């Protein structure tokens, strides 16, 4: 579990920064966890040099998906993980079982054979349902029209939901509209409120202060790294799984009384990963030349992935009824910790420190 978890956690940053180089102008946000998994598929049936390269990307022992798998999607309640990772192949090709008796054991899913030969505008919409049935009808239309064809033949696609509760709920009645500095630019933000203990990390070395804001019994939690005042882009060079890792982890990252500020915020992001990974080091999984070998006797088409998180007074996409709020304000210092500026976020299963969301947030810009 321990090993898997660090794979993760590079292809994540790795990930991040390629995606970042396209768009240093945009807002990132991808489920690392979301995608090392529904790609783990596949090269559980990428053999030779398709293999070699998928495990370089992904940076790669199989049952840690098992291990981590059953973690979150078994009870681990408190927190929904709703995740959709499927591989569809047309009704012409060959499936090998032992890939199906390996897939159905580790990942709990099994490859679907479809028609994409004389039915792709339809076999679509079966896809584009599974995924709308998998994620509590949150994902809609993941696939266009342009996104299946008869040329097509592998599918992987690679969704996730996913609700939590805060542990300790903002209260509506604080969040004010404030301005979200962006020495130039500057956009308004509803933003939430409350002074309470987090475990803070404060640090002038790197220049930025770091809040774990937890989930329900802080199984998942939610880490924001702010640098103390886009202005991200020093921090973001500094970035490592490793430097994460240690501070997060880090005994020096401690409970804090806090006058907390943060951006009621909402990020939706929808990634057809074939260039990105192409570029990253996967290249011949594309090519004719597939070693898929491994489940049948072919190559990845596209790779369609979808995340989406929305911080709010309860956490995220969250069924509330917070019926009955009783504070206590009472009292007598704080650490000032307002997010009113270009920011970075994570959500991790810190039992596991497995990163299962994480992106920058520096634009409320519509």
């Amino acid at each position: 579990m321990e090993q898997v978890s660090a794979s993760i956690g590079n292809f994540t940053v790795d990930l991040f920064n390629k995606l970042n180089e396209t768009n240093r102008d945009k807002n990132i946000f991808f489920s690392p966890w979301s995608i090392s998994s529904a790609l783990a598929l596949t090269y559980l049936a990428a053999k030779g040099s398709t293999a070699r390269e998928m495990a370089e990307v992904l940076h790669f022992i199989h049952s840690g998906f098992k291990e981590l798998l059953t973690a979150f999607n078994k009870p681990r309640n408190n927190y929904s993980l709703r995740s959709a990772n499927r591989i569809y192949v047309e009704k012409t090709y060959a499936l090998l079982p032992t890939y199906l008796q390996l897939s159905k054991k580790y990942y709990k899913a099994e490859p679907q054979k479809v028609n994409f030969k004389t039915a792709p505008e339809q076999s679509r919409k079966e896809i584009n349902t599974w995924v709308e049935k998998q994620t509590e009808s949150k994902i809609k239309n993941l696939l266009s029209s342009d996104d299946v064809k008869a040329t097509t033949r592998l599918i992987l696609v690679n969704a996730i939901y996913f609700k939590a509760e805060w542990e300790v709920k903002f209260q509506a009645e604080k969040t004010s509209i404030q301005p979200f500095r962006l020495k130039n630019k500057s956009k308004p933000v509803k933003m939430m409120y409350m002074r309470d203990t987090f475990p803070v990390l404060i640090m002038e070395k790197m220049n930025f202060k770091m809040i774990e804001l937890p989930y329900v019994k802080r199984e998942l939690s939610m880490f924001i790294l702010l640098p103390d005042d886009t202005g991200l882009e020093q921090l973001e060079r500094e970035l490592t799984y490793e430097r994460l890792s240690e501070w997060a982890d880090s005994k020096m990252m401690t409970e804090t009384l806090v006058d907390l500020h943060l951006p009621k915020f909402s990020l939706e992001d929808r990634i057809d990963l074939r260039d990105t990974l192409r570029n990253m080091g996967m290249t011949t999984a594309f090519t004719t030349n597939a070693d898929f070998r491994g489940m049948t006797d072919l190559a990845i088409s596209k790779v369609i992935h979808q995340s989406f998180v929305a911080v709010d007074e309860k956490g995220t996409e969250a069924a509330a009824a917070t019926a009955v709020i009783i504070s206590f304000t009472t009292s007598v210092h704080v650490l000032k910790f307002k997010v009113d500026h270009p920011f970075h976020f994570f959500i991790r299963h810190n039992k596991s420190k497995t990163i299962l969301f994480f992106g920058r947030f520096c634009c409320p810009v519509e």
